């Protein structure tokens, strides 16, 4: 028993980080085959950083412009190109570390985890949500770009995620593996407004479920409620709206359990309503959102990869 | 910016995980050079399994008798032996990706990396601390036994923990690598009561200063206290002690924000007399009690390994 904010294995992605340097610019790359990608963002010279011409700055600089380290294994790059906002260096050695990988796009509500990497070496893992507004509240610093988020279907490493910039709210931006950010942001210093963030409705109550399963069951009642009557109230906590494909994806949950979508949605509620009760739910006392439905199930099935 | 539950990289000792078996019971091990270690208790039966005379199980048992294999090449066992509650088995092939490592015994308080394997295989990675009782709140299954915690000392893998068994409240326990328990806890289905749990005041105050690092400084308030005053407070909330050892390891905490440790135990204090007044500090409506002063300096300043 037990539930915790669980992060995939890393050393499938830990073999392929390295080091990409451009004149005085270092950062995080992904070395995958013979091909290494990072943030475009390693080509400016600091004053491009407003309006940038990659178009003229990838003819301005060589192959030879670019280091890219493996360890202490010094790689040859042997062609640039530009995908989006991500640079794609093409090495003369394929990695062997390379896992079965595919590039995935995922959509907000969805979690992965990310590995946090500075000069291409790994300084930790945690688990993260995509938020409704294309957000992540990440953990990143200066010397964090490039690095990635992932997950581990079966045994396929599944990139969705490069970092590239930090919000004034403290939260953080980036792209997927073909360079195209998630949500309405461009990595330049320029004005960039995040939408409202709202909670992620169905993975709180999947949450609900994995603190049923753990023997927490104090928040549950006899009530139900419809799908609409539900949302009139969810609205207006900034809590996005469920629909039936979202019950659908609780029906595995709803099943181990006995306890039908609906009568969790009125346990959730009352908690939305009157709070908790200076109360606890696994550990916590908020209602938790960067849990999906298959994030509860497999924790509490032991999926192995 | 930022701040999250970050667990080290599980790259080494994925490597290191391997499936012992004996009968039909199978269980990880941990493969460092030529030896597996595991729990002893995979040489029980649940006929044993009650107050097992453990020394009189292992005469039983022979080298046939112990299956082990890594992923999905078997080694031979050339040898057993038992050291506590930890089982040694001398295989025929050396480990390759052994890690530099050390066997540790870590305090309560402190934190750790857990890999839940199954199967030896892993399953996820997150952060552990040892309660103040001994005990760990982790996310264990079936087959989990084995599994192994750990820090990353700069060079080398510290092994710090061991998994053996769940208790009634949902708790885990466990021993070092060298096969003693942590607590008062043994491997066997016997009487076993956990002591009641505390709370880790000064990792409280290390998270507190990491959400000042982070700029969330709304709880600070601009009064300092005595120590003993501070502690007359904590003992009524069940907070352990504070100690000068803690406030001396908090030092680079406060002497990089600019807040005494004094200062901040003043603002603890409020917190608990008045509550946090239905806000939220680091993304959290409850004092955080699992970040190691360590832990806050090593996510806030960038460490890799
Ligand atoms: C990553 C930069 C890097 O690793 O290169 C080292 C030479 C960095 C991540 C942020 C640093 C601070 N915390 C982070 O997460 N990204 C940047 O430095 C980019 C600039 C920013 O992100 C600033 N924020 C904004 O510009 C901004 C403002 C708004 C409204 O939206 N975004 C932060 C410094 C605050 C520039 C950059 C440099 C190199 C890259 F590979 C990508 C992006
Ligand atoms: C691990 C056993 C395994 O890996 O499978 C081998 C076939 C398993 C993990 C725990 C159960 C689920 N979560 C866990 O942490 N451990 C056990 O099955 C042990 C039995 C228990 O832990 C039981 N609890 C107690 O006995 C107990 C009683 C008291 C007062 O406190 N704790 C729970 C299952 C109810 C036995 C075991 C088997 C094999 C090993 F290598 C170590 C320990």
């Amino acid at each position: 028993s037990g539930f915790r904010k669980m992060a995939f294995p890393s050393g499938k992605v830990e073999g392929c980080m390295v080091q990409v340097t451009c004149g005085t610019t270092t950062l995080n790359g992904l070395w995958l085959d013979d091909v290494v990608y990072c943030p475009r963002h390693v080509i400016c010279t600091s004053e491009d950083m407003l309006n940038p011409n990659y178009e003229d700055l990838l003819i301005r600089k060589s192959n030879h412009n670019f280091l890219v380290q493996a360890g202490n294994v010094q790689l040859r790059v042997i062609g640039h190109s530009m995908q989006n906002c991500v640079l794609k260096l093409k090495v003369d050695t394929a990695n062997p570390k390379t896992p079965k990988y595919k590039f995935v796009r995922i959509q907000p509500g969805q979690t992965f985890s990310v590995l946090a990497c500075y000069n291409g070496s790994p300084s930790g893992v945690y688990q993260c949500a995509m938020r409704p507004n294309f957000t992540i509240k990440g953990s990143f610093l200066n010397g964090s770009c490039g690095s990635v988020g992932f997950n581990i279907d079966y045994d396929c490493v599944s990139f969705c995620y490069m970092h590239h910039m930090e919000l004034p709210t403290g939260v953080h931006a980036g792209t997927d593996l073909e360079g195209n950010f998630y949500g309405p942001f461009v990595d330049r210093q320029t004005a960039q407004a995040a939408g409202t963030d709202t909670t992620i409705t169905v993975n709180v109550l999947a949450w609900l479920y994995a603190a049923v399963i753990n023997g927490d069951r104090w928040f549950l009642n006899r009530f139900t409620t419809t799908l609409n009557d539900f949302n009139l109230v969810a609205m207006k906590y900034n809590y996005e709206p469920l629909t039936q494909d979202h019950v659908d994806i609780l029906g595995p949950l709803s099943a181990q359990t006995g306890i039908a979508v609906l009568d969790m949605c009125a346990s959730l509620k009352e908690l939305l309503q009157n709070g908790m009760n200076g109360r606890t739910i696994l550990g916590s006392a908020l209602l938790e959102d960067e849990f999906t439905p298959f994030d509860v199930v497999r924790q509490c099935s032991g999926v192995t990869f």
